[PDB]
């Protein structure tokens, strides 16, 4: 087949589908090939209300969750409401990416401009003449997208489509085929993640952090009344948690937490465990070809801490929604224009890294820096230059600068 | 009224007392002058250091000492918030008898003079305040005492002591450092202990030396003579005149805040006459003795701020090596400049090497907006590092026994 | 006038500039320096690099002073010491080797290979090519001096290298990325004369209540002294008065009383700018590369600075003799330097931000700074973090034809 849809935006992620529909407002056909957290920041909350979309977002399900507390040995040391950060609407939510992920295809499947395969696992097609014409995708049956007829096609198919965007994610295949570079690769901890049944105790739209003498632990709300819970964990030291067996694991959590001894009572294995990598990736150079551009946790996957990470995406989508509507628009889409992406997010990219780089330092379970660890946290958030902190870790400072006509009126 | 002696020592205090007893079993006679009647005049505190368990086997008095009534405090507890954040046993510091004691100072002081009017070659002439008697020939023979009536250990109107070398231990309100031209190298004064004891709780145990870092205060609870127990706010220098006008009503109510137990002790208290203000002054003279026959040793010249109870047994410390001093001095006719000057030669090691590292200790006290709620995180922090222990023997013991003639052991 | 060709282009004469210079002259190649015309000491990572070149004698025998150990103080109390002899089992410590002896003594052993060539006294501009690459470069020259080898003239000779330094008008001709760019305090220096108190061999830094004071010794028996302070304070502080000033640093130093009771304006200090920075890509073109401050310029604590550069060159002198076992010195094989730098040198910088951290002068954060570099100096790690400061963990591999037999 020869599918000619203007541009290709490999992985239907959060990022891509702000992309796509920030694209099919504009008119430019794009087709979206995908091969198949939960909360959000005021970042988020800026993004929506800078293109109007806000009260289309807040009208489904979502839980807003007021401010951080962090405590140590069940003492709290740190406080901060969400509100006091900036004049305009700040908060953090529980908002499952299903219902972000629909909620944003409800509003992309009535303009038929673009279109989305699901179930496609995607192969490459480059282009012979110096430039990249899209990607060959192995399909699936199942899908509706926009350019079907309830026909499509269930098998090969090569979309040779100008500018290919990868929002593949953290798992990224894209990230090879583009002979790109990792200029930073961080792993160092797991999060070992369990729901319980929440107390009587305790409220639900919690995002609380404790430093306990033998695990630390992060609490979110579950959707459904529960609260999820996530035990932070040095890179390698789950195999060996699970060597010294159940009993202990569970004795030591209890003793910590002595609140979850009745979840505790009817677990029996580790099976109830999920483990998640906090990695961290960085691509040198985004835009290394023409026609070809990263985008996306495939360039900037960050570590789950101050809840960047769905949101950080989103906001590069926009920059790029805003050079690629620019781009045809003064008909400069090559190398040089198409790398001023990058360009343009790396002053806030970078400077979230590395702060997130300096929150991890915090997670350290060596031998004596581990007891101290808490007592420096809590000096740490009682500086003056505290709040600029805050700021710069949940919320933008000025909204970012795009064609008026992003804005959805009404 | 003239009177000659072997030396005379302003001052009866713990340094002055422990000077005088290791002198008349030496054989000097020594007469002691205190403007006070009785040995319980001044409060002066309660709480010896294991510095001072090490000193008494030294002198071979331990059991003597022990003799009498004390409590022994086994360990220190510093809390942040009512939550233990350090604790400290003084026997893992060294391997012999180690521990702090509530002993007060009467019972000390009347318990070595009770070793002391048995060798009729000491005398102790108590409620008799001494001026100045310097001497012709560019030195000091002695003093001149206007007396007054009291005890005798071995006249009622003025009188003149030259007895060769003169000691000053009138204590850190010491008039002997003005009379000398002494000189001040280091004054320090930044915060007072406000000072008041209650029933203690059944809660409580006695034998505590406690410190809490608490919201609004920071206190100090001590075993108090009696089965009772001790307590000391700590406030800036000039802040309590500030508080005594909020009232007792609001003072009472944040201490309560702070330390909810005391509920019951403070339905009782109405006003501020029922406590203590006590300044922390600490203090070093320069040269400790700049004449012929004339000398300043303990508070007089050096004393300290209270954290740690070193000040008894700092000041006892030095007294011993002055007995040294004067006992090698006068072995061979050698009680010149140049040989009392020898004394802070031997303790400035010690001395300087605990004032400074109370300086360090008082810097927790800060009381100031942001430096307050990080001074418990900041001790935390410092007593979780590997090498504090060596802080803990530096601060609470002496590493090796002072070098002294053997004679000073008292029989067996 | 006068298209010379030659062979290999290096503009700047630095440290990192003249050794590459005479890593080439043992190799063959007629290079060509150009310059137009600052840190007088060196970490152990020198030593190494020496040694594995065989000139640790060659130096030795030039004067410097060795400095053992440094040592940091909090309000005239020490709170830390490191030796660097117990950092790495081989030779290890620093010194204090100023540049022109350094410079001259690769020169005089560079001068003896009439291979090599240096024009001194030379502003340089750019000379492209237009067949997308570059040939050279276009110098307009002046009285100067000569090298084993003066109006204008343009030097096409293949590879240019750029050593120009942290002011560096060569980074704007390339057309350039820097991917970082850091200033946030500056260094006060001046010298006194070393009291009969102290020592010569010092590597000094101080915490006191006023300033932070940094202590090295200066050639000739004097103390050079380095205060810290903040972008823009210095201006702030000379409308104080220079009284102030001294009564100020009187009070954290009292030991410079007799120094400073001749001191009368601000004329006897010097203003240094602790800048940093990094490009993107060091070699973004055909023929054109950047290296030393020029592209990595550091910060001073811990003496990095010459020793960091000089790393660099040393393995851009071997891609490029390596480069030419293939005779392949394009873009995808200059390209190399900059792939094999990058590990160690956003290491040091890394860590260079984390120390400049400590400088800090705002309200709160400046009475914790030292009581916080206290703690970290004490930890269990501090050790392993000494060796990534100080010393380089294994040699450059490079060929063996870069050593010199006696
Ligand atoms: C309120 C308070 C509480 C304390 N608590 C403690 C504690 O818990 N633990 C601890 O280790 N230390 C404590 N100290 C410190 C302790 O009191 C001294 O460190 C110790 O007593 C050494 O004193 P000294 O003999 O050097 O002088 P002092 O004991 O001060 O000397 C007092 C004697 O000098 C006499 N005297 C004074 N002036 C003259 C004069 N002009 N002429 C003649 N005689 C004079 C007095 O009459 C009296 O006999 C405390 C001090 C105070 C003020
Ligand atoms: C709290 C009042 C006392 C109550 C109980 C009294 C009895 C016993 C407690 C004694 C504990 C004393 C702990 C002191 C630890 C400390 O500072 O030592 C340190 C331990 O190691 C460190 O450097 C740890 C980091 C610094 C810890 C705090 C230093 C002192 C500062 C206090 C000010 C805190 C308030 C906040 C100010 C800043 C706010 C921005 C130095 O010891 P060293 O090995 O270098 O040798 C000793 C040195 O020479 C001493 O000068
Ligand atoms: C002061 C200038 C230096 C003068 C002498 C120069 C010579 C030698 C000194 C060299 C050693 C300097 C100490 C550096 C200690 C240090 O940072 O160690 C680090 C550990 O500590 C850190 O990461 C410190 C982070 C930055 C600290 C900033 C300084 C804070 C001080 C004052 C401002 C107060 C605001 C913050 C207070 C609360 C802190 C939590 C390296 O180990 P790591 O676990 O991070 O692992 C390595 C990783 O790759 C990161 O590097
Ligand atoms: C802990 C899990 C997260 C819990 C809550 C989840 C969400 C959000 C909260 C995020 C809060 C992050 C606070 C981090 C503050 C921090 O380190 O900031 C830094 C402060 O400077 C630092 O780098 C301080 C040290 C960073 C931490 C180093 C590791 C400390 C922990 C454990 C090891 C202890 C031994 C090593 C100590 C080394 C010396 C510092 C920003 O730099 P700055 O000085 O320019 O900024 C000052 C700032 O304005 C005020 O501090």
């Amino acid at each position: 087949k020869e599918v000619q849809s203007d541009v290709c935006i490999v992985g239907a992620g959060p990022a891509g589908m702000l992309l796509g529909l920030l694209l099919a407002k504009q008119g430019l056909e794009v087709i979206v090939l995908e091969q198949n957290g939960e909360i959000t920041q005021p970042r988020f909350v800026q993004l929506m209300k800078q293109l109007n979309l806000l009260d289309y977002i807040e009208s489904n399900s979502h839980v807003k969750i007021p401010e951080v507390n962090v405590f140590h040995n069940n003492v709290k040391i740190m406080q901060l409401a969400f509100n006091t950060l900036i004049d305009e609407e700040s908060y953090c939510a529980r908002l499952t990416q299903p219902t972000l992920l629909s909620a944003l295809l409800d509003k992309a499947k009535k303009y038929p401009n673009f279109k989305l395969l699901f179930n496609t696992k995607v192969r490459d097609l480059l282009r012979e003449d110096g430039k990249v014409t899209g990607v060959y995708a192995v399909a699936k049956p199942g899908e509706q997208i926009n350019f079907t007829e309830d026909e499509v096609f269930e098998g090969n198919l090569n979309i040779k489509s100008r500018v290919t965007v990868g929002v593949d994610g953290r798992n990224s295949t894209m990230e090879k085929l583009g002979n790109f570079e990792l200029e930073l690769d961080y792993y160092d901890n797991d999060l070992l993640w369990f729901s319980f049944e929440k107390p009587e105790s305790w409220d639900y739209n919690i995002y609380h952090f404790y430093f306990q003498k033998n695990y630390n632990y992060l609490f979110l709300p579950k959707l459904g009344g529960y609260i999820q819970c996530g035990i932070s964990l040095t890179k390698g030291e789950y195999q060996k948690i699970k060597k010294e067996g159940i009993e202990s694991f569970k004795e030591k959590i209890l003793e910590d937490m002595p609140i979850l001894k009745q979840h505790f009572d009817t677990v029996t294995d580790f099976k109830s465990f999920v483990q998640l990598l906090c990695r961290m990736r960085y691509i040198k150079d985004w835009a290394k070809e023409e026609g070809c551009m990263l985008i996306g946790d495939a360039a900037h996957c960050v570590t789950p801490w101050g809840a960047v990470g769905s949101t950080l995406a989103m906001g590069t989508a926009v920059i790029a929604a805003d050079v690629i509507y620019k781009g045809f628009k003064n008909n400069d889409l090559s190398l040089e224009t198409l790398k001023q992406v990058q360009s343009r997010r790396k002053e806030e990219v970078k400077m979230i890294q590395n702060l997130q780089l300096t929150i991890e330092k915090f997670l350290t379970r060596e031998p004596i820096k581990k007891e101290i660890a808490p007592l420096m946290f809590s000096i740490a958030t009682k500086m003056p230059d505290i709040t600029n902190l805050y700021k710069k870790l949940f919320t933008r400072e000025f909204p970012l600068d795009i064609d008026e006509s992003f804005i959805f009126h009404d």
